[PDB]
């Protein structure tokens, strides 16, 4: 392959290492912060923070593509996105409390928004239009993402149990630092100079007005919230949820139908991502509260997701050699992954603790579902943003008392809507 893939492989390997490493202990960290009185929220609110955090990272991602192509360039977008992210982890390793969560979260949200769509763009830039190495090349790139995502919970989770949260977060910072270094020294060797600048720059003033109007409305909204007395943390989370959902909602005989025909497909994607992103929130809660797991860090369950991706990837590749049907069966598997998790609780009760194989099977199903499910790329991140945004409301409903009903009701609900969608194909 081109020498430049090595640089980008490790760069992405290390950014996702940093991201999912942080994600694997962050909910437990907030639980920790609550118990010590630094964070005055319920565990439900802490869970809600995890969901909207992921959600905003995805939402943030739909703009960075715009910013790179038109303003700062894909390569500077990646570097400075990475710098902000590295700063995001640095903020969390300091002996601060809630004041660092948010500062960190904002840094990482913005930083990841810059990096994710743009590293993917640069991967494309390695190849000519007709260069055949492309499918293989993108596959190798994706393996690095999963590999980093796989090893990260293992390493950071172990550090957390052994040496505490702060040390664990510092490993994530070092991981991102390594990525920036490799990206930087490797980039000057192999990456095309063209992407140091924007490819599609009288539009500068209007863009300023457009961004400003969205932000000005947003700040005024926060003011009014504080005036009506809807200025609690859950209230602010409600604002971000509404924003994340309104963006897609606001967005002839035959023609009109096609655009309309896509609506059920988008909802399927949203609902799948809702379920898939709950892996790092609700199942993490289930793992820590309902499972017998003394010989390894419970955060390690988060490694099962990319493991199954790596395990599934070569099989489906052989297999494929319609799309709405893929969405449908994919959503059904997501529903099945939750229906499955309802079984141990219903049979034995929720007061005791159960075997780890239930979570293995759940992830087995949802990633199975995942194997089935420039313009379309941002649409992909909104599917996940809205899904995670949807999660920000639902996960506050999860506790030991609601465990079985939560998995079953919403599980069957997903299967049924999947049944509605298969039919519409």
């Amino acid at each position: 392959q081109p020498l430049g893939l090595s640089t980008l492989f490790m760069t992405e390997m290390w950014e996702r290492f940093s991201y999912y490493g942080m994600r694997a202990i962050l909910l437990y960290y907030m639980w920790f912060l609550i118990s010590t009185g630094d964070l005055h929220i319920t565990r439900a609110t802490a869970a809600s923070i995890m969901a909207i955090y992921a959600s905003m990272v995805y939402l943030s991602g739909t703009i960075g593509g715009f910013v790179a192509d038109r303003i700062i360039g894909a390569r500077p977008a990646v570097f400075w996105g990475g710098v902000l992210i590295m700063l995001g982890h640095i903020v969390l390793a300091l002996p601060f409390g809630a004041s660092a969560l948010f500062g960190s979260i904002i840094l990482i949200i913005i930083g990841t928004g810059f990096l994710k769509p743009n590293v993917s763009t640069l991967v494309g830039t390695l190849y000519d239009e007709h260069d055949r190495r492309r499918d293989a090349g993108f596959s190798i790139f994706v393996f690095g993402i999963n590999l980093g995502a796989f090893i990260a919970p293992l390493i950071v989770g172990a550090a957390q149990e052994a040496a505490g949260y702060h040390v664990a977060f510092s490993l994530a910072a070092i991981g991102m630092f390594i990525g920036l270094l490799v990206y930087y020294f490797g980039g000057k060797k192999t990456l095309d100079p063209h992407y140091l600048r924007p490819t599609d720059p009288e539009e500068v003033k209007p863009l300023l007005v457009k961004v400003s109007l969205a932000v000005a409305g947003f700040i005024a909204i926060i003011v009014v919230m504080n005036l009506v007395g809807w200025n609690s943390l859950p209230a602010y989370i409600n604002l971000l949820t509404i924003v994340a959902i309104a963006i897609p909602v606001f967005y002839t005989s035959t023609e009109h139908l096609r655009v309309v025909s896509y609506i059920p497909l988008f909802i399927a994607a949203v609902l799948f991502w809702a379920i898939e992103e709950q892996g790092s929130v609700v199942l993490a809660t289930f793992a820590a509260e309902r499972v017998d797991s003394s010989w390894f860090p419970v955060s390690w369950f988060q490694s099962l997701n990319p493991l199954f991706i790596m395990l599934y990837t070569p099989f489906f590749a052989w297999l494929w050699t319609s799309s709405p049907t893929k969405f449908a069966v994919g959503l059904m598997f997501a529903g099945l992954s939750f229906l499955l998790m309802a079984i141990p609780g219903a049979l034995y009760g929720t007061s005791g603790k159960v075997s780890p194989l239930w979570l293995v099977g759940s992830w087995a199903l949802v990633i199975l579902g995942e194997m089935l499910i420039s313009q379309m790329m941002s649409m992909w991140f909104l599917s996940s943003s809205v899904g995670s945004a949807l999660n920000a409301q639902l996960v506050t409903l999860y506790n030991a008392k609601s465990e079985v009903a939560y998995f079953s009701y919403f599980g069957l609900g997903s299967v049924v809507l999947g049944i509605v969608l298969v039919f519409l194909s």
